[PDB]
């Protein structure tokens, strides 16, 4: 349950496109969320080769935590490590989580833990979310999980449109504050209500300090599409 590459480049111009269309900047490093889907091949590996009953096609992404010890820089090529760890049983079905390390050179530059599901007034910004948009955040990330963007799919695993995919919602909400991100960053998401598209969310945000509070909303309903939290280590 563990799969390794010693070597990964950075493909410039796909972090040009991840930023693009997530709405970040493009500089000489990489979106705090960006090794998500520099790495997400090699976690799709440990997720279908589960030998229990898993499925990596509908599957659901409730929470996530990302560690940067260390910005990774457009130029670097990476090591990866990904172990799976956790099982539990939920309600909706069973949890597991994915652990991911990403080196430059001897060093751990950036951590994360991510956990899947298998089912068995005026706000700081406002986000438009597209059927289209999404269709190219699943080409330009690699997440091509069909309930983001084959409506006869989505239906058929439980909702009635096309969804965003959570990391795209969990990169889109960081624009505006991303810029006053230290080097050393902690960015932990719980994820709520899917975006059915096309959508316009609201992102509410306060300063509770060193950092960074988030609720992003459905606007015409007020439901939470997800929390989080950004802290300076
Ligand atoms: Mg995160």
């Amino acid at each position: 349950r563990t799969v390794t590459v010693e070597e990964l480049p950075i493909d410039p111009a796909n972090v040009a496109a991840y930023a693009a269309v997530t709405g970040l900047r493009y500089g000489n490093q990489v979106p705090l969320t960006y090794p998500f889907a520099l790495t997400f091949p090699s976690v799709m590996s440990l997720v279908t080769g589960f030998d229990f009953p898993f499925a990596a096609m509908g599957a659901i992404h409730t929470e996530n935590h990302i560690t940067q010890y260390r910005p990774i820089a457009v130029t670097d090529a990476v090591g990866v490590r990904v172990r799976a760890e956790n099982l539990r049983e939920h309600r909706r079905g069973l949890l597991v989580d994915l652990v991911t390390n990403v080196s430059v050179g001897n060093d751990v530059a950036w951590h994360q833990v991510t956990t899947f599901l298998h089912q068995q007034p005026p706000p700081a910004a406002v986000l438009r979310i597209t059927p289209a948009k999404i269709r190219r955040y699943a080409a330009v990330g690699g997440d091509h999980n069909p309930i983001h963007t084959n409506p006869i799919a989505a239906k058929l695993f439980g909702f009635p449109t096309v969804i965003a995919h959570g990391m795209f919602t969990a990169a889109a909400v960081l624009a505006n504050i991303e810029a006053r991100f230290p080097d050393a960053v902690r960015y932990s998401v719980r994820f709520a209500k899917p975006v059915l598209l096309p959508a316009t969310a609201g992102l509410y945000v306060a300063e509770g300090d060193g950092g960074w509070d988030l609720t992003l909303r459905n606007m015409a309903k007020g439901y939470p599409h997800l929390t989080a939290t950004v802290r300076g280590l």
